DNA sequence: TTATTCGGAAATTAAAAACA
DNA sequence: GTTTTTAATTTCCGAATAAT
């Protein structure tokens, strides 16, 4: 059997520059991108989504 | 050819809602 | 107080364009 491509498990975060490249980050500080990119691996805050938003019942 | 860019599918996730 | 629902948000696939 031919191999299927197994969809790597995603980082628990991303580090600047993957997020800014839309590519995959890993685990490790820095990150193998940034290693070899030779670029500052920073991690930046996250947006929180807003409480007081409404929802309306569930199905 | 490799490097960079990015649209959007898929995955994550947290407040609302539902439940105990 | 638990847990479930499901839209805000994030990750990165993959297919393009740009650079070399
Ligand atoms: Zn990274
Ligand atoms: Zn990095």
């Amino acid at each position: 059997s031919g191999k299927v491509k197994k969809r790597l498990p995603q980082a628990k975060r991303a580090c600047a520059k993957c997020q800014k490249d839309n590519k995959k980050c890993d685990d490790a500080r820095p990150c193998q991108r940034c290693i070899k990119a030779k670029t500052d691996c920073i991690d930046l805050p996250r947006k929180k989504r807003p409480t007081g938003v409404r929802r309306g019942p569930y199905k």
